[PDB]
């Protein structure tokens, strides 16, 4: 099969999930730390097509190797993100989940911006540019628009990535007591 970067479908959600998860779980998010792995992936596969969180399908490119979800990138306006973060709680969730609130209340970005939240790829398609093609043809579907991201200060290979392609640096931001590079182009 050809390798292809298309819109992520409902049924990508479960690898679209793994991903998302081991974001946070490097982010430490005291729910996942304290709240079994089986519960939080299936509420936040639930998340990417029973309501418009912040990682809705919608908002979602993915890397298609091989028949496989590779990777993905995740986006959407600044100005609707605290919007995109209530919604998780329309989600049909146990209630151990539930009593943690919802999983990102900070407010990552700004208002006029259209904000990349994640960036992420499965250990075994490293290696191969595809973060760097996701991000580089989601900045080409919109030229008339602001985008943003936060790059993990101690991730040099990522900043640098970053500046490659265009972004320059707009303040330091801190989110759950690591501190981020924020960045526009």
């Amino acid at each position: 099969s050809n390798a292809m970067i298309r819109q992520a479908r409902p049924e990508d959600r479960f690898d679209i999930a793994k991903l998302v998860y081991m974001v946070w779980d490097d982010m430490e998010l005291e729910l996942v730390k304290h709240l079994p792995k089986d519960m939080v992936l299936d509420a936040i596969e639930k998340s990417c097509v029973d309501a418009t969180y912040r990682t809705f399908y919608q908002h979602i490119l993915v890397y298609e190797v091989e028949n496989k979800v590779a990777g993905c990138i995740i986006s959407y306006s600044g100005e609707n993100e605290l919007k995109y973060e209530k919604a998780w709680e329309l989600l049909d969730l146990p209630e151990e989940i539930k009593q943690y609130g919802t999983p990102l209340p900070v407010k990552e970005a700004k208002d006029d911006e259209y904000y990349i939240e994640t960036i992420a790829t499965f250990a075994a398609y490293r290696g191969r540019g595809i973060a760097t093609k996701l991000l580089t043809s989601l900045l080409e579907s919109n030229t008339h628009v602001k985008w943003s991201l936060n790059c993990d200060i101690n991730n040099e290979a990522a900043l640098k990535l970053y500046k490659k392609v265009g972004f320059i640096s707009d303040g330091q931001i801190e989110l759950y007591k690591h501190m981020y590079h924020h960045l526009i182009v």
